[PDB]
């Protein structure tokens, strides 16, 4: 096993991180079987560099490659525009922070709070980099509004009190047509006006050009406007105005975020597979859910910092691969489960099942280096730290499922720094892209998300047929009460008596409708 | 299907609660066949209720069972101790936030902040608990302290900045000798001396009597002590002392947690499998995955104060069912892999692989009738709120994945009270109890959880052995630079190099050795 992790061990000289796959059990003759697959992943990544129409289910290019190596951008309007957006977003973040741009009248004078309001990497990549690189106190808090539950904006609003009033809300949205996010900022804009204050010169919109979002902000004179391109998939858009605008107004450097992810681009682009670790992930991948997902992959990071991180990946590796229908057409339901949650917190948790229990997973850990700031290390026991008990726990857990068949991937960085951490999202986000070449699909267009789209808008219209057919027993002189199937069979929807049920069960129990 | 969910709906009127497993597809010759396991289940569970020897491999009774009716102790010194917890627990909590009892000195005059420092079962459930049911605005502000990060600690004692001299800690472990617990401790008293503050006055201790921890705060003085017993597992330690005193403390009714727990278990003993919602739940639970664990269980509250629910179940769930052996020696690989965040926030995430990616799971809808706090409810577009539209997130996904055969359940509550969250976390510890009985394993005991923990004292034992080989190659004057193989000859433990590899490179980044 010693000769196994030299022989096999990845090292990035800049970026210090290191890719361990010796504890995957790949053999000797599936290295050769996938050689040709893996030269037919480099050539597709090529060309989806270079501008090809690499989602071909929605006609669009793929080029979140480009929002960290502008050069690489094919055309002179889409280079100038990329980089013309990174220094807008420098200029209005250092405006907030310092001061220079303030609320009309609040107690600081100065924004102090982010009220950031957008759902999928819309929020789960703002959400991460946040818990991972913000200062202790940083110079304006952050909030999140990742839903359309009405429970929780109002949680919000109400713990965010009198600040409101030194809050710059962030809209982000492509079109502005999401549903959450809509009745995020129209519960929102209610609360402004509650508390008399002007939303426009308080709110800021991350969208694409000629959007509704766009429109509302120009028309209503938002503060500022920032924008979303096509070509840039929600899934991998954290390195884009999503998430460097929302990073930068809480003091973080995102340049080297860039720089860490352009770094990482260039070893991704490495045709010797060994040699790649987007690569090398992708096989143990590969090699440990037989190209199927047969197996889910367990995400274990030994930092609090990045406790938001598996989630983050759900979005990047479940959406972007489970497809049901291969790129010719083929009914093929891939797909990689991904969970996890944080170590060592999570062997007093799960650990017992992952040891011992069902063996349908993989785990991955995720090891940092360095434990503390520098000047706050100290030993609890003869020689040992606090920080050595959290390397000591990952040892002991990679080498306690080990011992019973359980097979693991480790990759280290030797500190949270916006390069490594902006290095993470480029090393992930290539090794799904070449896995989805693997397997033969689309990784870039969402399908599935669909039926529930359509499924949700029949409710809601059904609603209002129910609404509809009951204000007759309020407002016609044979007021009467309708049974289920009277409902049902009035609206025409004599199927959907049990959406029905649940519809006026949902209504009666808000005080809409009486029982 | 509408005649299907007529049939099997439950109501539990009095607390409000439902539970829907009509898109659960088993068959009659199903029901027909675990008729017999399941009434072997409840007179286990009868027998386990009584004072039974239920963890037979740790010769233990599992009684948490008694934390909620105090009456079916199996004596009167157990019925006893359990009141006078409760009883302890309120009159504390009550005399904290009402300023009785005070820091030494702070610029309030009271306690605000709660630093609660415990792992496992001892945070999962405070967590939980305390994102679903804490005021907007509570009387203490809660931080959680669950691992051995030195980044996490120093973060959050850097942001409790100058109110740590009013922050009231709770140290919670069974014995002291968790090692998590015990660096955390260390850390903060670090921290409590170095502001100049006594630890012993803001500082409580949740413990086993006569322990180590339940020793040193009674000789040094803290200001409480509340008792943990050893007939009660850490994940269903939730409505004993480890939960209890977090929430009383921030300011959650406690005693209506205790009464929906109650109420909940009086209906989980019913012998009618189709009116006992602990039995619906592992019935379906059993048919989805065979019996054998091949599915996982998506739990998606949609609900964002119920946030932290998968990640409670996760330990509840796949720590107990996760076993290698069966009750009769046999070898049976159990499990139940559970993940899931929260709707519709997941619809963004990975519902795409779960509408038509690999069909590996089935979900568990959590759904709430009340959707806003009375007087806030007002309607975004003509006829319909925001909640209407995070209810019709939720039917429409329920239908549009079980168009493509992926199977759920349903739970409906009225509203997320403390009566309704004691409900719910009663709910799932029987329904995990009733599924241990059918395949026929131990869900008390954590065999699994042990090689981790030792194999990660190995390797602090090695670095230990690792700086007594330096120590001495550092202090000769001729200086000796060592190599991997002559580090492992020289600790006589060749085999172990990889080890040592990982060793110095974590001691490489932390200052305390040289490359």
């Amino acid at each position: 096993l010693w000769d196994r992790y030299v022989e096999w061990l990845y090292q990035h000289k800049q970026l210090g991180l290191f890719v361990d796959v010796s504890r995957m059990g790949f053999t000797d003759d599936f290295l050769l079987q996938m050689e040709p697959l893996m030269q037919r992943a480099f050539v597709a990544m090529g060309e989806l560099e270079k501008g090809a129409i690499a989602n071909p289910d929605e006609g669009r290019m793929v080029g979140h490659y480009w929002l960290r190596d502008p050069g690489l951008a094919p055309n002179s309007f889409l280079r100038t525009k990329i980089e013309k957006t990174v220094d807008h977003i420098l200029a209005f973040s250092q405006d907030i922070v310092s001061g220079k741009i303030k609320p009309p009248s609040s107690q600081a004078g100065r924004f102090t709070q982010i009220l950031s309001i957008g759902i999928g990497g819309s929020s789960l990549g703002p959400q991460f980099v946040s818990e991972a690189l913000a200062p202790d106190n940083p110079p304006l808090k952050i909030r999140f509004i990742d839903n359309t539950d009405p429970a929780g904006i109002d949680h919000q609003i109400a713990q965010l009190g009198e600040e409101l009033k030194s809050t710059l809300v962030i809209v982000i949205s492509k079109s502005g047509g999401t549903p959450e996010t809509r009745n995020g900022l129209l519960e929102v804009q209610k609360a402004f006006r509650d508390a008399g204050l002007d939303f426009s010169k308080q709110g800021v919109a991350i969208t694409q050009e000629n959007s509704l979002l766009d429109n509302t902000a120009r028309i209503e004179g938002w503060l500022d406007r920032f924008p979303m391109f096509d070509w840039v998939g929600g899934r991998t858009s954290e390195l884009s105005a999503v998430g460097l605008l929302p990073a930068a107004l809480q003091g973080i450097d995102v340049k080297e975020m860039l720089v860490g992810a352009a770094l990482m681009d260039e070893e991704t682009r490495n045709t010797v597979v060994k040699e790649n670790p987007a690569a090398l992930l992708a096989l143990s991948w590969y090699w440990a859910t037989d190209g199927i997902g047969s197996k889910d992959m367990v995400v274990l990071p030994y930092k609090d910092s990045l406790l938001l991180l598996s989630r983050y990946l759900q979005q990047l590796v479940m959406e972007s691969l489970g497809k049901e229908f291969d790129l010719d057409g083929n009914r093929v339901n891939q797909g990689l489960t991904v969970y996890g949650n944080k170590g060592s917190t999570d062997q007093h948790a799960y650990i017992q099942q992952l040891r011992e229990g069902v063996h349908n997973f993989f785990v991955t850990f995720i090891e940092v280096l360095r434990d503390r700031p520098p000047g706050h290390d100290w030993e609890l026991e003869p020689g040992v730290t606090c920080g050595d008990y959290l390397f000591g726990m990952l040892q002991g857990t990679r080498s306690a499922l080990y011992s019973n068949d359980r097979e693991s991937i480790s990759v280290t960085v030797e500190e949270v720094t916006p390069r490594a951490v902006g290095a993470l999202v480029a090393l992930y986000e290539r090794a799904v892209g070449i896995y989805a070449s693997l397997v033969n699909i689309n990784a870039y267009h969402q399908p599935g998300v669909e039926a529930g789209k359509k499924a949700a808008g029949e409710v809601l219209a059904l609603q209002k047929r129910v609404l509809t057919v009951l204000n007759e027993a309020s407002c016609k002189d044979p007021a009467e009460p309708l049974t289920l199937e009277q409902i049902a069979d009035r609206c025409h929807c004599p199927e959907d008596i049990e959406m029905i049920y649940k519809i006026i069960q949902h209504m009666a129990a808000n005080d809409r409708a009486l029982i």
